[PDB]
């Protein structure tokens, strides 16, 4: 089970596709709901997910078939395509995901945030970084819903610096586009969904608390929070999940006015990432870093919660730390810093000391050492 939420809010889940193209924006929306009666949210909702994933694990796409048998019918606990609770403008999350990942893979973090009073947009990157992601080669297509693959890209080495950093100045590039969507649907545009889905996007007019925005992300997505922060000064603040640094640009470094909050796992952080982070530190600059104590990379997304314990723990999809706990303080510590950098009225501020990493299963800053 992947868990509901800790908040009072009722969580709301759809997808969104506009335009239809691989230039469109594609993500998946959690959101205050209404009501807490639909069915829950398929969790991997396309076989051609699961091929896209036995490509990225390195074995034969009947291996797909596989994972789609024994996880294809897996749900996540949002309530699919329930109106938006209505009365109150929500703060703005864009997500980014990581490497062979996509849009659905971490919902427990976006169904955390939800029904804590966020609109989640967790963007589908078409930078070929996702095991998988779909579009419409034409106007055609999109009407009988004939779907074009994009499949994960494999580098050869001497690829590696060149094509991680074009992607993500891509995922940049959509994080944006992600949010200016959004917004135009705030102020009343009308935007035919590419996806035929019982969900009218008019419900998403006079929603969102437009100074409000942050970008998150996990991995490949900590490094795209970073780029996009320095690109789009809409962005108020950012959370790198166990960011892989690797991909950033020399430039950026320097570029980040905004607050930045590093939050880590304890096994899969290195001298070389920690060193480039540390790189983003500057006197004038708001910089907090905390390590989850006992934690692994796969932490900060559902695989995490997919399986048991000792499978789970062989699998590297766990670590000695509970999932729920982990994900709590990984959470809760993001809650208490989105209020007090975005200017929040909420209650918040009670997980303030998450932020310095005080708490047994925290570690302030980092236990990696550099020099
Ligand atoms: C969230 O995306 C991460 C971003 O960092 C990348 N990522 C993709 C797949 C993966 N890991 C993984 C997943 C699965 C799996 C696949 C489908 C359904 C359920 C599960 C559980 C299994 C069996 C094994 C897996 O890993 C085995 C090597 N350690 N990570
Ligand atoms: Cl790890
Ligand atoms: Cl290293």
């Amino acid at each position: 089970k992947i868990p509901r939420g800790n908040g009072p809010y009722s969580v709301g889940c759809t997808d969104l596709m506009f335009d239809h193209t691989n230039k469109g924006t594609f993500l998946r929306l959690y959101y205050p709901s209404q009501d807490n009666d639909r069915l829950d949210t398929l969790w991997i909702p396309n076989k051609e997910y699961f091929w896209g994933l036995s490509k990225f694990l390195g074995t034969h796409w009947l291996m797909g078939n596989i994972l789609r048998l024994l996880f294809g019918s897996m749900t996540t606990p949002a309530n699919w395509n329930s109106p938006l609770r209505p009365g109150e403008k929500y703060p703005l999350v864009v997500f980014s995901h990581g490497l062979g990942a996509f849009r659905t893979l971490y919902s427990a973090i976006g169904i955390d945030l939800a029904s804590h009073g966020f609109i989640v947009a967790a963007v589908e990157h078409r930078d070929r970084s996702a095991s998988a992601t779909y579009y419409f080669k034409d106007q055609s297509a999109a009407e009988i819903g004939d779907k074009s693959w994009l499949y994960l890209r494999t580098l050869k080495q001497e690829e590696e610096t060149h094509i991680r950093n074009e992607q993500v100045r891509q995922r940049a590039k959509e994080c944006s586009q992600a949010l200016s969507l959004i917004l135009d649907i705030d102020h009343g545009k009308p935007v035919k969904n590419a996806l035929d889905l019982k969900f009218d996007m008019e419900q998403l007019k006079d929603s969102i608390d437009r100074e409000k925005i942050a970008v998150i992300g996990h991995s490949f997505g900590g490094a795209t929070v970073i780029q996009t922060l320095s690109e789009d000064q809409r962005f108020r603040c950012g959370i790198a999940l166990d960011a892989w640094m690797f991909p950033l640009g020399d430039e950026v470094y320097s570029r980040i006015p905004q607050p930045l909050f590093f939050i880590n796992s304890e096994y899969f952080q290195y001298p070389a990432n920690i060193i480039k982070m540390k790189k983003c530190y500057s006197p004038d600059k708001e910089r907090k870093m905390i390590t989850i104590r006992g934690s692994v990379h796969q932490n900060f997304a559902d695989f995490t919660f997919a399986t048991g314990k000792i499978i789970g723990h062989m699998l590297k999809l766990k670590g000695d730390i509970d999932s729920n706990v982990a994900i709590d303080l990984s959470n809760k510590a993001s809650l208490a810093f989105l209020q007090k950098h975005l200017g929040l009225h909420k209650d918040f501020d009670q997980w303030d000391c998450l932020i310095e990493g005080d708490d047994e299963n925290l570690i302030p800053g980092t236990n990696i050492n550099t020099t």
